[PDB]
């Protein structure tokens, strides 16, 4: 039996499915520790920037289930994804203590833009700045590629590298009450948020698992950016990203939200 978390219900994905919209022919990377063959994935490719982990198999856990929040396959077993279609790339730029150097993040980026990836997904990030990350978010961006990070799990009024860089979608997690979850990073440069508290999905060893996190968020951003971009095949990386804000559900403050919660079916209305 296939059971739908309630973040996918939330952000009204199966309202989008219900249009024959699933993210059909969108290629999303999701730079992270790896994505782990699953029953509920379908991993089209990969590369992997981590020394010493050359395979894009998951050792963290981390990549799967922000894979599955994207992607889980929308038939039988276990759960679904906003954009079950999507063609999913496991970019490994984070080894299985979940931690990476910057040059790796850097050249998934870089990998995402020479593959024409239309979406890269960032659950990852950094409170201090990089000039070799903002190059590569910059590049990758005028290769077409939609950036998506997570604007990180301090609680704090100021939202981490890469998602407070202007060519970066910064998301934030909300609850199951439609607040901000009190780790939300939030302040200047957030776009918007989504559900991002007991997110379950894929999980290495083909299962699955419950976590919170803006990492938690930010598939479900990536996955509604598929979802317009099959609607809408013509537009640009902009286009969605303004879209998806112009279409968010107003939660409050935009100091808090930004443009406020995702909404799948608004957004492909
Ligand atoms: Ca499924
Ligand atoms: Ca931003």
């Amino acid at each position: 039996a296939q059971s739908v978390p309630w973040g996918i219900s939330r952000v009204q994905a199966p309202a989008a499915h219900n249009r024959g919209l699933t993210g059909s022919g969108v290629k999303v990377a999701v730079l992270d520790t790896g994505i782990s063959t699953h029953p509920d994935l379908n991993i089209r490719g990969g590369a992997s920037f981590v020394p010493g982990e050359p395979s894009t198999q998951d050792g963290n856990g981390h990549g799967t289930h922000v894979a599955g929040t994207i992607a889980a396959l929308d038939n039988s077993i276990g759960v679904l994804g906003v954009a079950p279609s999507a063609e999913l790339y496991a970019v490994k730029v984070l080894g299985a203590s979940g931690s990476g150097a910057i040059s790796s993040i850097a050249q998934g980026l870089e990998w995402a833009g020479n593959n024409g990836m239309h979406v890269a997904n960032l659950s990852l990030g950094s409170p201090s700045p990089s000039a070799t990350l903002e190059q590569a978010v910059n590049s990758a961006t005028s290769r077409g590629v939609l950036v998506v990070a997570a604007s990180g799990n301090e609680g704090a009024g100021s939202i981490d590298y890469p998602a407070r860089y202007a060519n970066a979608m910064a998301v934030g997690a909300t609850d199951q009450n439609n607040n901000r979850a009190s780790f939300s990073q939030y302040g200047a440069g957030l776009d918007i948020v989504a559900p991002g508290v007991n997110v379950q999905s894929t999980y290495p060893g083909s299962t699955y698992a419950s976590l919170n996190g803006t990492s938690m968020a930010t598939p479900h951003v990536a996955g509604a950016a598929a979802l317009v971009k099959q609607k809408n095949p013509s537009w640009s990386n902009v286009q969605i990203r303004n879209h998806l804000k112009n279409t968010a559900t107003s939660l409050g403050s935009t100091n808090l939200y930004g443009s406020g919660l995702v909404n799948a079916e608004a957004a492909t209305r």
